[PDB]
């Protein structure tokens, strides 16, 4: 059932999943970091923009997260406010 | 690549940064795969107008996580590659 504790706990999920993509993102970025001046530049040209490439995505993936769980939130205090009307 | 003075990195560990991204890809799958199933947990649940926006936003979400798990692969495929390259020399 729908309560305010359970679009509380999504909210949470949201709120989490964008905390370990944020924390996957940044272990990925030491990855690429740590091959700069091991191989050719023109490789590590390549490999560096498809990860800047693939952090613009998770910057927006994580934005949306973001906005998801306030967005859940807000109404899980509504919900909280116009629940057991008597 | 062990001759070739700015090759320095061994196959290895070009193999080993690989399955960091192979295995960043599947977190990502099922991560994304989760938020999903939250979505849809409140299916009927709730007024269909607020559905719908959450449900919008949430696909918007999830053709983000698309692109950046198919880059992360194509990384990970591309490491494994040069990896072989640098092992034949």
């Amino acid at each position: 059932k729908i309560t305010p504790e359970e679009l509380e706990r999504i909210a949470g999920n949201f709120k989490n999943a964008a905390g370990e993509a944020q924390s996957q993102i940044n272990r990925l970025e030491g990855d690429i970091n740590s091959l700069e001046g091991q191989w050719a530049g023109a490789t590590q040209a390549k490999f560096r923009g498809e990860f800047i490439q693939s952090k613009q995505a998770m910057q927006q993936y994580i934005a949306i997260l973001e906005g998801i769980s306030t967005d859940l939130k807000r109404i899980a205090d509504k919900f909280r406010n116009t629940d057991n009307a008597y």
